[PDB]
């Protein structure tokens, strides 16, 4: 039983975070073009760049900790942190609820999300099986983007209150009861002693190459969804039904990118995946200097939600062979490194990067973050036969 049900465990515990940040889309409306969004976004911006830091400084502390702790304590933490926070949500009458909430969240996440990745990457050890278990894994933050907004939009007008929440909480603990059982979480045990430290994996060239492609595709994406036309209007009008609506494109693509190359990226060799999974966000992301319209928007989300899920379920099974093949298979940490490289896109990007378009102009942040991806694209010829140790 163990090995397949905990792909259920990590598929549930990233849906339930993933669906979490994202049922706070419909609620921030609350509180002349396209781009111009930039200059609107900031209040919006800072809600997607807490989470992301406050998740990232947070994923060394996990990720070297889950070796002296063992895996099931840190997923654990995913589930509470997580938790707690969806019961916080239900009576934030205030944005400083909502950006707080949000910080207790990014620890959540990051918990889960570089503890279960880990837990893969230990209980599944051929990379044909991990190749399918962690793109199926990864199915997990796209189907939660795709399921959170049209569910929680709907709770929010319909049944009003704070609905929306309180029915997460319900789903929340119901992961976390399982988690309880499948799991039997409750016992001290450690891994493997004093495993690779996480400087020397930073130090090898050939994980760089694999964290910033997973880092580089989430950047052309992170600053694309704070500056959407989605904000302001909607309080006014019958339009509100694009509030939710805006991601299911991004997150339908995610969705058969990580479930088709999961499987496929193996067998054609998981590099041609970052060469080909980086030139398709760049020429996808190059689209959008072409729309004035946000139906010219549904074309280039898709190409970049697509090639976001062949990055990420080809280079996050290559974290795991890169251990196995050049240092100690301890995967507590390596995942610290794909994840803060998944992260950062959203933890920097959006205000940070934000103030480069505004002196600039923003199809010009839009094209070369584009530019950036076709161009490392050609850098994972390393990964054809990364040398043996
Ligand atoms: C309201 O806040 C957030 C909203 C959204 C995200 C993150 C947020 O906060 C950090 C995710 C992160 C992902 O995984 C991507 C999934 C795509 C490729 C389908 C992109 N966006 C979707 C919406």
């Amino acid at each position: 039983k163990s090995r397949k049900l905990i792909l259920f465990i990590v598929f549930l515990a990233l849906l339930l975070d993933n669906m979490l940040l994202t049922v706070v889309v419909p609620i921030i409306p609350s509180y002349s073009e396209d781009k111009d969004l930039l200059n609107e976004n900031v209040q919006v911006g800072l809600l997607f760049a807490s989470k992301a830091t406050v998740q990232l400084i947070t994923n060394p502390f996990i990720g070297l900790l889950t070796n002296r702790i063992g895996y099931p304590i840190p997923i654990f933490a995913g589930f509470c942190i997580m938790f707690v926070s969806t019961i916080m949500f239900a009576f934030s009458s205030s944005y400083a609820f909502l950006l707080i909430a949000r910080s207790l969240q990014g620890i959540g996440s990051s918990c889960s999300s570089v503890a279960g990745m880990g837990m893969l990457a230990s209980v599944y050890t051929d990379d044909e099986e991990r190749g399918n278990v962690m793109g199926i894994a990864l199915g997990g933050l796209a189907m939660g983007v795709l399921v959170g907004p049209p569910f929680g939009s709907v709770l929010y007008e319909f049944v009003g209150k704070t609905a929306p929440f309180l029915v997460l909480a319900a789903l929340v603990l119901l992961d976390g009861a399982i988690q309880l059982f499948v799991l039997q979480p409750s016992r001290v045990q450690p891994e493997s002693q004093k495993g690779t430290p996480l400087t020397t994996l930073l130090k090898d060239p050939y994980i760089l190459i694999a964290a910033g492609s997973i880092c580089f595709a989430n950047m052309g994406i992170a600053m694309l969804e704070p500056a959407l036309p989605i904000w302001m209007m909607e309080t006014m009008c019958s339009r509100k039904w694009q509030l939710g609506v805006a991601f299911l494109p991004a997150s339908i693509s995610y969705l058969i990118g990580t479930n088709i190359f999961g499987i496929l990226a193996h067998k054609m060799g998981r590099w041609l995946c970052a060469l080909l999974g980086m030139i398709i966000v760049g020429v996808s992301i190059l689209c959008i200097p072409f729309a004035k319209n946000i139906y010219g928007l549904i074309a280039p989300n898709f190409g970049v939600g697509f090639a976001i899920g062949m990055v990420d379920s080809s280079m996050m099974p290559i974290m795991g062979y890169l251990v196995d093949l050049r240092h100690v298979s301890v995967y507590g940490s390596v995942y610290a490194i794909a994840d803060v490289a998944f992260c950062m896109g959203y933890a920097i990007g959006p205000s940070a990067g934000g103030a480069i378009a505004k002196a600039i102009g923003f199809p010009w942040l839009m094209t070369i973050i584009g530019i950036i991806d076709i161009l490392f694209a050609p850098l994972c010829f390393f990964l054809r036969s990364p040398p043996a140790k």
